[PDB]
């Protein structure tokens, strides 16, 4: 059957900086870069950035909500938060309809998160403020 | 500091046929559902569909080469392929790099991947033969 994300592949405008963002801004392991592409780790996490001619730089009132989210810790979440703020980078979401997270965008607006917690962990809170028609299986 | 992909989120524009989807087509686990999405597992990723007006379907000539790829055995690639083509489930692209890959769209016309090889098999691949440009860190 099927196990587990084997990789995350972004279509990027601009490999410089995109690499920058993930490597540099978000502390991903950056691996091999090319002409056209690069390979970046974030735990088990393996990424690929591809060069994409096709790509836009697009506005999140422009794109549905599909979005990707990291972990992070809750000692790291809000001093992580508070540093992409300071460096400008750009919010697409506020309200906090998951847990804690922060909603962020990369290069090309693809939708980002920073956000603390498992699955179980986000289970247990929806049975307390489950979502409107929530059922548990 | 990151830790590794904490969920995949993807927008859908019916939340039946999605769920039939992922849960019955692609074996995922179904672990609740509510008036507006639905979360899953798949081994370690947490899947969330949202329900969301603002998705199109798409046609793959009008998307990026963004794409969400999933782990399978080598064993089990072929027959899961054929499962795939069996409910006629569209192909967007044919394999032509290391390893096994099947390239398939969703209801909405999200591009997934069955791949078999992780990202350390990939780079001792490129090692041996380099893509154009390509850089070691
Ligand atoms: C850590 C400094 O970097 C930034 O603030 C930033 C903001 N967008 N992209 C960057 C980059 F690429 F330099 F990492
Ligand atoms: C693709 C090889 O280039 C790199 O790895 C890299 C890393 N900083 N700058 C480069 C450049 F200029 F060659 F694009
Ligand atoms: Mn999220
Ligand atoms: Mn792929």
């Amino acid at each position: 059957m099927l196990s587990g994300l084997n990789h995350l592949t972004l279509a990027v405008s601009q490999l410089a900086p995109s690499v920058a963002f993930y490597q540099q801004l978000l502390g991903m392991t950056l691996h091999a870069r090319w002409d056209s592409g690069a390979y970046l780790s974030c735990g088990d996490l393996w990424l690929c950035l591809s060069l994409d001619p096709q790509r836009r730089v697009t506005p999140p009132e422009e794109s549905d909500y599909t979005h990707y989210a990291f972990s992070i810790s809750e000692a790291d979440f809000a001093s992580f938060a508070a540093r992409l703020e300071a460096a400008g980078v750009a919010v697409w979401k506020l309200n906090r309809s998951e847990g804690a997270s922060h909603y962020f965008l990369d290069p090309d607006g693809h939708k980002l998160e920073l956000h603390v917690g498992s699955l179980a962990q986000r289970l247990a809170a929806c049975r307390e403020q489950p979502y409107k028609g929530m059922v548990f299986f």
